[PDB]
């Protein structure tokens, strides 16, 4: 798939808002993922023992993780589709060290879209959400192809 420049502009315009508070958005997204799909919390060995949302909000380790996820995703989105180099190390560690099925990447995509919709309603109307969904679908498709080359396809 290929996004048009106008679709990339819609994605990078909300993303510029997210970047005003990377840690806050990282927390919101990972908490929305873990509450919605608790099975995903089990993959994180540093924070899989957290039992409530209040504990999640207070966890410094979860907040650092969130910043790591969003910073790596933001670098991929700014490439506007030319992300081959960035995707290699990410696909290798998530397929052979962490073992993250593609399904879980769908779940976090859903959490990203939920949080942007709640926090940025004016910059995340239907056309901007469709463009972000296309950008995350592109990311998932390219990672799934790399998973396959690596021998995992999860
Ligand atoms: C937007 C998608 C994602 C991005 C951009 C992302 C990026 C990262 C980055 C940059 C790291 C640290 C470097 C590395 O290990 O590769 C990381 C670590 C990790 N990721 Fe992801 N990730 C994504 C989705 C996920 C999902 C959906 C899960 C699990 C349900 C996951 C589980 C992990 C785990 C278990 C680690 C190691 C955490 C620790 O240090 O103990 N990742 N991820």
């Amino acid at each position: 798939m290929v996004l048009s420049e106008g679709e990339w502009q819609l994605v990078l315009h909300v993303w510029a808002k997210v970047e005003a508070d990377v840690a806050g958005h990282g927390q919101d997204i990972l908490i929305r993922l873990f509450k919605s799909h608790p099975e995903t919390l089990e993959k994180f060995d540093r924070v899989k023992h957290l039992k409530t949302e209040a504990e999640m909000k207070a966890s410094e380790d979860l907040k650092k993780h969130g910043v790591t996820v969003l910073t790596a995703l933001g670098a991929i989105l700014k490439k506007k589709g030319h992300h081959e180099a960035e995707l290699k190390p990410l696909a290798q560690s998530h397929a052979t060290k962490h073992k993250i099925p593609i399904k879980y990447l769908e779940f976090i995509s859903e959490a990203i879209i939920h949080v942007l919709h709640s926090r940025h309603p004016g910059n995340f109307g239907a056309d901007a959400q469709g463009a972000m969904n296309k950008a995350l679908e592109l990311f998932r498709k390219d990672i799934a192809a790399k998973y396959k080359e690596l021998g995992y396809q999860g």
